[PDB]
């Protein structure tokens, strides 16, 4: 298996893309993300959801305790589909909705930075970062990314799209200090992660401004190609 | 695999340490895993355990999750990494750890969810993610046997007012017996049920350690002798 990460901000068009993908190729799926599932059964998704909106009510009380949660969840889902999937196909491709470095080098780094986690937590964290994945999310490293680019004002207006009630609050401060990050660690590369291989990764950038709902034809034949480059 | 892992348990000044030192020097094919948090009560580990355990100290409340988290992540590391560091070329291998992954999560982290310093989805998340991950870990960690350090909550405080440290002259006895009690249910009388299916089958050694024992352990060896023989 082939093991993608498609990235982007929040609103840029992820899950959209993602689930018509899944639909083009028998030897194509995908892992969503769990904190998505977590946004509207299981005990993972009953903990996700009250630990979700703990979080919007005190942030610097709960993102230590959200940002483990997830990673932990994304780390587990992702493993449920490379080691019980795509058995029976010939040019196996995994998409994940988002990363392990997006948990780390976006939202928690991005909490860091606005301080509802303090430097201890921040260092716990990495720590139990580095740790977690490298004992069991090995097998986890990703052949290439795709950088679904939409500008941050593209993004605001997706979620009115969307028009989910709790996220009609986000500032373009909060969206645009998430497409900095996003642009500085897979666009102009200036981030350092902790993880050497991820300094060499293939990255397609795509620009999603435009809506592709039902004119994505070009955007897939991107993918194709980047694919076959690896 | 072909080293014996032992679990040393024991409440709070038991002397778990006292008898863990030691064992180590008895022989040199007994090697002992201590406690981490025993060590921070200097590294990044010694840093951040240093301050989660004053913030924890500080307030349970906000604390202990996390806390446990990181007390139970930097004992799997110690205790994975002496596995692979000692007893390579040992023909009767066996590794003391000071307490288990059981204990962290049986004795302290149940302990405080049931004084409501963790909440009900810290409590069950933290539960989700030592379930999780100690079952990655199919057999590598899982313990050969057990050996319970039983004492009185009285001669764990009178060990703690010789053991000397103001930092914990302040434990309040009414905590020991709560203390004391979990570690009679699973050790003695082994009615916690847990989800470590084979800890109900890995043979216990119980050893009361009530009189002093440090000038005076040769009798505590030879039980300890004798179970390895058995196990
Ligand atoms: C529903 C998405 C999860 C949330 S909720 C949230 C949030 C909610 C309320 C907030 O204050 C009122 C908030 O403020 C953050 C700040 C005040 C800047 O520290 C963030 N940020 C986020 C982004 S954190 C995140 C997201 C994600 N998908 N994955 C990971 N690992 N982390
Ligand atoms: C992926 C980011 C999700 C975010 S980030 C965020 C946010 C971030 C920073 C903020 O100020 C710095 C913020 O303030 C919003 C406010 C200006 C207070 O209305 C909100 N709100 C949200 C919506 S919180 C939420 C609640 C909920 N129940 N479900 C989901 N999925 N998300
Ligand atoms: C960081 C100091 C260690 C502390 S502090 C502590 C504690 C401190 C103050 C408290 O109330 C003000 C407190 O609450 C008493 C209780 C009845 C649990 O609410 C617990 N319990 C503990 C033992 S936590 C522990 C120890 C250990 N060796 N391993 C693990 N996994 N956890
Ligand atoms: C492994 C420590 C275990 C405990 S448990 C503890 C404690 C727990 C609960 C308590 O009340 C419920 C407590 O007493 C606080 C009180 C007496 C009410 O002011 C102390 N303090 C401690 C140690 S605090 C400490 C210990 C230590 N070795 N070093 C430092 N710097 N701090
Ligand atoms: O080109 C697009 C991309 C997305 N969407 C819609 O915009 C919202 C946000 O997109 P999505 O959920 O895919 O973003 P993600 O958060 O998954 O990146 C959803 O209601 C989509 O149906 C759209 O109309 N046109
Ligand atoms: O036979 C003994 C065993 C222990 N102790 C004392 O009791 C205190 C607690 O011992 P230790 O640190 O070994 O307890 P642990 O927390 O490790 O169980 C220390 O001052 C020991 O010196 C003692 O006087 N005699």
């Amino acid at each position: 298996i082939k093991k993608i990460s498609i990235e982007g901000n929040i609103a840029a068009g992820k899950s959209t893309f993602v689930n018509i993908l899944k639909q083009l190729s028998e030897d194509w799926e995908v892992v969503p993300e769990p904190v998505a599932r977590w946004s509207n059964l299981t005990m993972e998704q009953k903990n996700g959801g009250n630990v979700l909106q703990m979080m919007y009510e005190k942030p610097e009380r709960w993102s230590f305790t959200f940002q483990t949660y997830a990673c932990l969840s994304r780390i587990r889902a992702q493993l449920a589909s490379l080691n019980g999937k795509l058995k029976d196909a010939e040019k196996p491709v995994l998409f994940f909705e988002r990363s392990v470095y997006s948990d780390r080098y976006i939202f928690a780094s991005n909490l860091y930075e606005s301080e509802s986690m303090n430097e201890t937590e921040w260092t716990i964290y990495q720590d139990w970062h580095d740790w977690m994945n490298n004992q069991f999310g090995q097998s986890l490293e990703l052949d290439g990314i795709i950088y679904l680019q939409a500008t941050p004002e593209t993004c605001l207006h997706r979620i009115y799209l969307r028009g989910r009630n709790e996220e009609q609050g986000i500032p373009l401060e909060y969206l645009e200090k998430l497409h900095y990050k996003h642009e500085s660690w897979l666009l102009h590369r200036t981030l350092k992660t902790n993880f050497d291989y991820l300094q060499e990764v293939p990255i397609l950038t795509l620009d999603v401004n435009e809506d592709f709902k039902d004119k994505y034809e070009s955007l897939v034949e991107k993918v194709k190609e980047f694919l076959s480059t690896l």
